[PDB]
């Protein structure tokens, strides 16, 4: 495929379009703690809810710092709208730069995230106005393509993936209304079903350390290249997205583990997962669901091109991930059908979700890509090799 249109740099407007009366554009400076707070206040009460109004995503301030100030980031791409009189932040749309591979073409893009409109300004056609203004701001900086995911269907998706959920603390997920009691069964039998080992089983598995950066970078890129659509990681991005920094990050967001070969001492696998709570909206017993999401991972056994061998190693690596997540007090472990994940989701007892994530490319045309599912929307080993990028 290829780009849909060429942008004339000389016709990109210097000033933004007009906004609804009483409102004005504002560039957010998220190094300023009050503005980061303002953004957190908007998202906490106005961001992504499920269709039953039971859970709302609760990105923490530390997550946002991490997600929005990654290598190459520009404040010009953190876009707000404020009420002119109260100065209150009522809408947002953000991007960060990265490079992607789309069928062996390498593309400079922005990843678009955190589109949010205060509930009281909904249904006023403000979204197209947000979208068009961040577009202009990117165009001024020499970026002309974007990638994004959404829960809703818009023109020409590149792929689609289903959410899966492996219960770590089943009872709490039972009390919040998330997990069913099905149907001639017992709390105890469900806890039994979900009970995990207390120690990990992969030989040489330890926490990732800064010294592992170069070797993990190399393994990740090799693995990711087995996917038609992937993130082309830099060294700095491996550092930023995978290596938690104790001294500077007060609330930990990223968790990475490597597999040091007991004999050769070369890293042969790694996996990672991040922390993203949901607010439980109307609930007596509980306030908070603590969720871990599967992130990037890689394994040398994938290059043996033996699908049975890969299944074996992933079944073991991922079950250690569950055990480690449980140990860090997470209530549920979430994954999508992207990567080689259909090889293990069901067998490790993830239950199919109702959530769907659709993937989009702006100003770039390419043939559809497999999302790990089939025409019944259930995991399928023949339908992988497509989506290799995970977006927050
Ligand atoms: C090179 C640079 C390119 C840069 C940009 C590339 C493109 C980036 C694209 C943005 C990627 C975002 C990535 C994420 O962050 S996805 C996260 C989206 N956020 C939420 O779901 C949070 C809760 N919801 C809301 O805040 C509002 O409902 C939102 C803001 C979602 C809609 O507000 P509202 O409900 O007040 O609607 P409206 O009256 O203003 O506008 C109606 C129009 O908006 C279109 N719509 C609805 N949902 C989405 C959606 N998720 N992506 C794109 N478009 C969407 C819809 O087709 C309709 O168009 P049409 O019916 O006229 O055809
Ligand atoms: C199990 C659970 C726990 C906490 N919150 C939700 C919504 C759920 C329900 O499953 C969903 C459902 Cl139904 C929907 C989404 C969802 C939908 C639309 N957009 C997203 N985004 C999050 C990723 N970036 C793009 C926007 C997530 C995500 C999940 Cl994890």
């Amino acid at each position: 495929g290829g780009p849909i249109k060429i942008i004339d740099p000389e016709k990109v407007s210097k000033e933004p379009d007009a906004l609804l009366e009483g409102f004005e554009w504002a560039t957010l400076d998220l190094t300023n703690e009050t503005e980061l707070q303002e953004l957190w206040d908007l998202l906490t009460y106005h961001y992504v809810e499920d269709d039953n109004a039971m859970f709302r995503f609760r990105y923490s301030q530390s997550f946002l710092h991490w997600a929005l100030m990654s290598p190459g980031w520009k404040k010009e791409w953190h876009v707000g709208v404020r009420a002119t009189k109260s100065r209150k932040l009522v809408a947002s749309i953000c991007g960060v730069p990265t490079e992607i591979n789309v069928r062996n073409q390498k593309l400079k893009v922005v990843e678009i995230n955190f589109l949010c409109i205060h509930k009281k300004l909904r249904s006023k056609r403000l979204t197209p106005v947000l979208i068009k203004e961040i577009t202009r701001r990117c165009y001024l900086n020499g970026i002309y393509q974007a990638i994004y995911t959404a829960g809703v269907v818009l023109p020409t998706p590149v792929s689609s993936c289903r959410y899966y959920h492996r219960p770590l603390d089943w009872l709490k997920l039972y009390e919040v209304g998330f997990s069913p009691l099905p149907a001639g069964s017992t709390k105890a039998r469900q806890i039994t079903k979900n009970h995990l080992p207390s120690t990990t089983s992969t030989p040489g598995l330890r926490p990732m350390e800064p010294k592992d950066i170069d070797t993990v970078h190399d393994l990740l890129q090799r693995y990711l290249s087995r996917f038609a659509l992937n993130q082309a990681f830099t060294r700095e991005e491996v550092d930023h997205w995978l290596v938690h920094k104790p001294e500077t990050v007060k609330e930990q967001v990223v968790w990475a583990y490597v597999v040091e070969d007991p004999e050769t001492h070369k890293i042969t696998d790694f996996f990672s997962f991040y922390n993203l709570e949901s607010t439980v909206i109307q609930n007596p017993k509980h306030d908070n669901v603590r969720a871990a999401y599967l992130y990037y991972y890689a394994t040398e056994t994938a290059f043996t091109n033996n699908m049975k061998a890969l299944k074996e190693r992933l079944l073991m690596l991922m079950n250690d991930a569950l055990i480690l997540a449980k140990k860090a007090h997470f209530d549920v472990f979430n994954a999508l059908t992207l990567h080689d994940n259909p090889l293990f989701l069901e067998q490790l007892k993830f239950g199919a979700g109702d959530g769907q994530l659709h993937f989009y490319l702006y100003n770039y045309r390419t043939a559809p890509v497999p999302g790990g599912v089939n025409e019944k929307n259930l995991p399928d080993e023949k339908r992988m090799g497509g989506v290799g990028i995970v977006m927050l």
